[PDB]
């Protein structure tokens, strides 16, 4: 494998076709993942719509977060009622934590972390993965953790099961029906040709994290960057991983 000099502590890029690694650094090491948890929440929201168990047009009131300081749709808008569609978009574009928690609570109430971990097992993720909340916020001091290998398995399963997820994560801005603008945290959209996802994350413990995905000519790759040093460097790391991915 090539000799990359990444900011990330743990990183890898995989070809979706055979699931095989084109670069791996610390790909078995258990890492905090933070807002990357929202990809499991998206999967379960998309499953519930397909199962005739949830409506895109259902109106829900945002749940209140124990810390009013965290990134939240409510603080940006002063608007409490939102459709499932817009909460889903907010979760994936700007990483609104209260959107993610409102969706998880609607799906399974208090038991939603159990459902995330049940589904982690069904998707082939190892027992090193632990989800604690729909948003990736710590609960009872407990943090969501995984590995780049398990994160790949979740990502590729999300994309092959619900390809329409990329219709949301490929957009630099999502405008809801009523005109609210939801700006994506993925600053590489429009910079790498073929890049259409997937999810950012950051906490002090997790560092700056990003799962990316791009397809050129039938070939899809998924890159995972964990614990980069700055908000810009997880993207510079991704640029290097995409270059290896399409070599
Ligand atoms: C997901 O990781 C989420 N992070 C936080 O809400 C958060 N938690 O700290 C305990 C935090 C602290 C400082 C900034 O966020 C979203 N992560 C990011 C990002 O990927 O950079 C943004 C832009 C929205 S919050």
């Amino acid at each position: 494998q090539p000799n990359l000099y990444l900011s990330a502590n743990a990183a890898a890029v995989y070809s979706v076709e055979n699931g095989e690694a084109l670069y791996e650094q610390n790909a078995d090491k258990v890492m905090p993942i933070a807002s990357l948890s929202k990809l499991m929440t998206a999967f379960l929201v998309l499953e519930a719509v397909d199962n005739n168990e949830l409506s895109w047009d259902e109106k829900l009131d945002l749940v209140r977060l124990d810390d009013p300081s965290a990134v939240s749709l409510y603080a940006i808008t002063q608007k409490r009622t939102w459709s499932v569609r817009d909460l889903y978009s907010a979760m994936l574009t700007m990483s609104a934590n209260d959107a993610a928690e409102t969706l998880g609570d609607r799906l399974d109430g208090a038991d939603f972390p159990k459902e995330m971990n049940n589904q982690a097992k069904k998707l082939g993720m190892s027992s090193k993965t632990t989800f604690v909340s729909a948003s990736g916020l710590d609960v009872d001091g407990k943090s969501a953790v995984s590995t780049t290998k398990d994160l790949f398995l979740l990502s590729s399963k999300l994309i092959s099961t619900h390809p329409e997820v990329l219709e949301t994560t490929s957009k630099p801005t999502v405008t809801t029906d009523k005109g609210a603008k939801l700006e994506s945290t993925n600053d590489l959209l429009g910079s790498i040709q073929g890049l259409d996802g997937l999810k950012t994350g950051f906490t002090d413990e997790a560092g700056y994290c990003f799962i990316g995905t791009a397809e050129r000519g039938g070939k899809r790759v998924i890159s995972i960057v964990l614990d980069a040093g700055t908000a810009e460097k997880r993207f510079k790391d991704t640029e290097k991983l995409m270059e290896v991915g399409f070599k």
